[PDB]
């Protein structure tokens, strides 16, 4: 079966054969589409086919499919599975695996960079302090004084599901959120529940608007422990505007390193529940969602007042007007401080090219339109006009429950 | 099987049961989602009629009544006899209002029950069609106080006698390809503008020429008619800040009227069913004006605002886009022509969703189309999970007439 997708701005039509290799399910059926839905222990029984499928891919990519090296490896893994009920990836397979999980992440607009990924192997890690050290080295490496480099650190895989390694933070670097008695919120409202856990676990919160959260790290299924990332490793950027000099007085800043720490990496049926990764920001992640979402810092009003916009009628488009200036401020500040950042035009144009390339060389590129299209100025970026097919390939990054809902506390 | 939708801005959860009535197919599978793809006999007929009549009678609280049973019989008899059947006016109105109600891509459905339905099933000729459309235009425009309407021409018989309006909208500007290589007017209409000429139109080769109507009746060859100018309400576009804006020469029309869709009610097919509402500002300002394959005016407006167009990172496209849309809304409001902004419209849709979940058990919605083409995440619908599925009665796409017409 072949499937065609069309760009309605250019008439470019592409054909997808890659989707045939999709094993996992979408959430959709023939009768219902769940394309806008946010969220729609393993036996030796099912593991070897998963291993084999992965190893077949890997050996295909290195042009050694069917080789003695390939056959010996399948044999080796098989034996290790029945002998030990799991198996260990080689370094080469781990690296390939991580790169491909990124490559397959249909919700990531940054995938043109997929092949340049620094993979840190932390599978020898045994304790939380061990985890802290690895994470520090990641932040410092990835930050690179503002010249950001993509990186992932991979802690040991799941065994019985009772010995999981987990980073409890959703991102390595994030600001604290504090619910006040008057019901208002100080800092980032998205982080209120997690900030509370930290305080309870002993964190002394400065109780400000931009407090870098501590790391809460769980190793080997034990209770998580707290660590403060050395401030000198946390690159931040004060936000100012190129024309509005009152903008700096809003007291806004953000961190330079966007690093996701709550996902699960699946490779060959192995489950890596602690696999923090980082790239660099598309400006709208900060300027639109982080600053302007009603349920985040929500600075649209304050910025609008200061701009002297007509805020009496929505049809003045005061919100839209302020939104643009804020996103200009973000891009300006980051570029001025020589911290890597990409605007949503540059990023989406690059993704289209990436995508077209992926159709030629690979037969497809799974992509989630709902997430690929930027949260402002959608139709004046080329991805809006691009039909996309969403499906799930492995290796992949998956969601997993927040560990505070699942953890069995030792005490 | 009982699905939940979450709003991630408000944490509100609604439960969807209505999807368990969906009959038609989505294009998606369990292996692959096609949510962003634009276009994914007597024995056939009676169950279709039955499903419809059942819901119609259920809606009027006479489910399983004698009237219900009788009608069911009567229609069954007619189909068995004539191979087709005819709707009672009451059914027709219901069907059309419900086609709208079920239109998953339409943000304006809170209005769904206030739809003027014009029964034009007695129409026989293209002139007759022209008369009905002018009447529709005048009624719906209403000197700028727009009112929703649909006019419904006779249903398909044997597909040889289809009524079709060839235009995609009752009111659109012409598009001409130049020796220059560039395009004058509306590029989306370049081809249609051609078939107008090839069939007889005397194009004034302007930038904003209201296209003629190309009406096909009873499967016959289609004919041209010029809508009376005084019935086409237009709005000159000015900005409440930039005096230079007027000098761009921009205007748009007030009446947004889709004419190329197929209305399906109880198995019957209405291939000519033009309908109209009123514009959401972004349809004109973002899409019509700023799409590359449309009027593509961003570069010009940017130059006029004197922005640094050297780097994409200055967000000059974004800055211009907002101003343009401010202008669009300003102009319509100034001339008292109904228009709604993306904020109010989406706010209203969220409300309509809450009502539809509460009074009907769901509301099919296509997030890809409901979220506006600008400022997406600062409208509430961005943060709203939506389930998409096809209920009937429905509006469906259908092939462009020139690719099907037996000349
Ligand atoms: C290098 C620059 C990168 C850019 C500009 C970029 C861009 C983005 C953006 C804008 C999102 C949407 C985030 C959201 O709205 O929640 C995203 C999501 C995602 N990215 Fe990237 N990305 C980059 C690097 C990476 C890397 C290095 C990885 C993994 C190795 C990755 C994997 C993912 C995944 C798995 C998601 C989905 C996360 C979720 O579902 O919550 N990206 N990316
Ligand atoms: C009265 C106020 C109305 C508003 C504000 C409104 C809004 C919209 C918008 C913004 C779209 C997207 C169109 C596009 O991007 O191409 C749309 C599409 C649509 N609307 Fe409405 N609409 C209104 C009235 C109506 C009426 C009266 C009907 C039918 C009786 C209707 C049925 C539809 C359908 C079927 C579509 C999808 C058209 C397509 O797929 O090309 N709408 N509407
Ligand atoms: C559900 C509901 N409401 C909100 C959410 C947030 C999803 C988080 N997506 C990841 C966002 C993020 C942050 C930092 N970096 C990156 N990142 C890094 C590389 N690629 C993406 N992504 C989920
Ligand atoms: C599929 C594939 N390639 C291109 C298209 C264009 C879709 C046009 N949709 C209708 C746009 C429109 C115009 C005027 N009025 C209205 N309208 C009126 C009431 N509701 C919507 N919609 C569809
Ligand atoms: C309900 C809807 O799917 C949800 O708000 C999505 C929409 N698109 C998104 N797109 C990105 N990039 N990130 C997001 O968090 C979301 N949220
Ligand atoms: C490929 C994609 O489906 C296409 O660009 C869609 C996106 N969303 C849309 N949304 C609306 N309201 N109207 C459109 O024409 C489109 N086009
Ligand atoms: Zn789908």
């Amino acid at each position: 079966r072949f499937l065609k997708v069309k760009n309605w701005e250019t008439d470019v039509v592409l054909t997808d054969t890659l989707h045939l290799k999709s094993t996992l399910e979408t959430g959709c059926t023939e009768h219902i589409c769940m394309g806008s839905i946010m969220l729609p222990v393993r036996t030796k029984d099912q593991l070897f086919p998963l291993a084999k499928e992965f190893l077949d891919q890997y050996y295909s990519s290195i042009k050694r499919f069917g080789s003695k090296a390939h056959m010996d490896r399948l044999e080796e893994v098989n034996k290790e599975i029945e002998s030990t009920s799991t198996y260990q990836l080689k370094d080469t397979e781990l690296i390939y695996g991580a790169k491909h999980a990124w490559r397959n992440a249909s919700r990531c607009v940054g995938r043109i960079q997929w092949s340049k990924l620094q993979v840190f192997d932390a599978r020898d890690c045994t304790t939380a302090h061990g985890m802290f050290n690895y994470i520090c080295n990641h932040v410092k490496y990835a930050t690179n004084k503002g010249n950001l480099r993509s990186a992932i650190t991979i802690f040991p895989q799941r065994t019985d599901g009772k010995h999981d390694f987990r980073v409890w933070n959703s991102q390595l670097i994030r600001y604290a959120g504090y619910k006040q008695p008057d019901g208002s919120t100080l800092g980032d409202p998205a982080n209120v529940q997690f900030t509370e856990i930290c305080i309870q676990q002993g964190w002394k919160a400065p109780r400000g608007r931009f407090d870098v959260l501590p790391l809460l790290l769980q190793a080997n299924g034990n209770d998580p422990e707290l660590f403060q990332i050395p401030p000198e490793l946390v690159l931040e950027v004060p936000i100012r505007h190129p024309k509005f000099d009152w903008f700096k007085d809003l007291g806004l800043k953000w961190y330079g390193l966007p690093a996701v720490s709550n996902m699960l990496l699946e490779i060959g049926g192995l489950e890596f529940s602690a696999c923090p990764f980082s790239g660099w920001y598309m400006g709208t992640e900060i300027g639109v969602r982080d600053y302007c979402d009603n349920s985040r810092y929500n600075i649209l009003e304050e910025v609008a007042k200061k701009m002297d916009l007509d805020m009496r009628k929505t049809s003045s488009l005061w919100k839209d007007q302020a939104l643009v200036e804020i996103n200009i401020a973000v891009l300006y500040s980051f570029q001025s401080d020589k911290v890597t950042i990409v605007d949503h035009h540059s990023a989406t144009e690059s993704f289209i090219k990436h995508m077209e390339n992926e159709y030629r060389c690979r037969g497809g590129c799974p992509a989630d339109w709902v997430w690929i299209v930027p949260p402002m100025s959608g139709s004046i970026t080329p991805v809006f006009h691009q039909e996309m097919l969403n499906y799930r390939l492995t290796p992949s990054f998956e969601y997993q429950p927040d560990p505070w809902n699942t953890h069995v506390w030792k005490g």
